[PDB]
């Protein structure tokens, strides 16, 4: 019935994160490829890791056919492992897009800000908050446009108004609401993606983690002279430390508040939302397989699954896992 690995092959190692090691798969008989997130068993133990991969699961599954978002094609496993069939996407992401570009010019960053926003939007809608926006969490797809990837970290469930409590991010990115234990809900989103149009535009961030949460929570942000009134206004505007006050998080208007703000002036965000709105940079794409935006220490590795520890895998608490094959209700 459902998928199993079989049915694929593995062509490429292409990524490796402290769940995952990530590859290019092709189903088999065809010529539709797909990447591949591959989590052993024995790396979910507790309730910390068991809410991750549900969440991630559950988000997968909510973030299919929106245009910013990667889709979920298939979830399978095998004994020792997890597997989660997903859209590859190959234009790198925007660390290594500023590792490259160092700055970006401000209609860079509002092009890129502006689909992260409808990504966003879209998620708070159906009751995500992100809480992983960073950098190297924004893709860019072969064609240059964005997709935020990196799902475990999301509450899911928050009806209009609800907020949560869980201590979680990155520290770089953690909204001072977080920093202060107060409940929160999808302003910790906006914080970040103002840290992130900050990082773009000025090649460097606003701000041991003690000292950086010292830092958030008390310095003043400085904008660039260089920048223009309405970047800085919407830095500012974004990296407010009250999120009652923040930009997108006003009850009622937040979104319109971003769409209306003079940053965006020139932003058909129904175009842009449609995929019709030019990337301001098109992504190296070279080859069968496309894989110039990967790092080649996953592109170097033998392309293998590693062997099975019986010794490991026979303790595996099989029961955990019922019920993990999903295949995608749109085929
Ligand atoms: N849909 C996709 N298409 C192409 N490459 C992807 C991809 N999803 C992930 N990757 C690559 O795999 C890498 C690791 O994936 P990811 O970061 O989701 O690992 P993870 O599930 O273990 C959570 P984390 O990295 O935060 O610990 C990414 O940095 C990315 O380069």
């Amino acid at each position: 019935f459902s998928l199993g690995l079989q049915d694929f092959d593995l062509l490429r190692v292409i990524g490796r994160g402290s769940y995952a090691k990530v590859l290019l798969v092709r189903l088999k008989k065809t010529d539709r490829i797909y990447a591949m997130k591959v989590v052993k068993k024995e790396l979910v133990n507790d309730d910390e890791d068991i809410d991750w991969v549900q969440t991630e699961k559950h988000v997968f599954e909510q973030a299919s056919n929106h245009p910013f978002l990667v889709g979920l094609h298939s979830c399978f496993q095998t004994e020792s492992r997890l597997f989660f069939v997903i859209e590859y996407v190959n234009g790198g992401d925007l660390m290594f897009h500023m590792q490259r570009q160092r700055k970006l010019p401000e209609e860079h960053a509002r092009f890129y800000s502006a689909e992260i926003s409808l990504a966003l939007n879209y998620l708070h809608e159906r009751g995500i908050i992100y809480r992983d926006l960073k950098l190297d969490n924004v893709l860019l797809d072969s064609e240059g446009h964005i997709k935020l990837t990196d799902y475990g970290m999301c509450k899911e469930g928050l009806r209009p108004g609800d907020t949560t409590s869980t201590f979680c991010g990155t520290p770089n990115y953690i909204a001072p609401e977080i920093l202060r234990g107060e409940d929160y809900g999808f302003s910790v989103d906006w914080w970040a993606l103002g840290v992130l149009m900050f990082e773009m535009m000025a090649g460097r961030s606003p701000f041991t983690e003690d000292y950086l949460f010292q830092v958030i929570l008390e310095k003043q942000i400085r904008i660039p002279r260089s920048l223009s009134v309405k970047a800085a206004s919407v830095l500012k505007s974004f990296l407010n430390k009250d999120p009652k006050e923040r930009l997108g998080c006003h009850p009622q208007t937040g979104f319109a508040d971003i769409q209306g703000h003079p940053f965006f002036r020139n932003v058909d965000w129904d175009m842009m939302e449609q995929k019709q709105v030019v990337p301001p940079f098109k992504p190296n794409i070279s080859g069968e397989f496309g894989l110039d935006n990967f790092d080649s220490q996953f592109t170097n590795e033998p392309v293998q699954l590693t062997p099975d520890d019986d010794d490991i895998v026979r303790k595996i608490d099989q029961s955990e896992f019922e019920g993990f094959e999903y295949i995608n209700p749109l085929l």
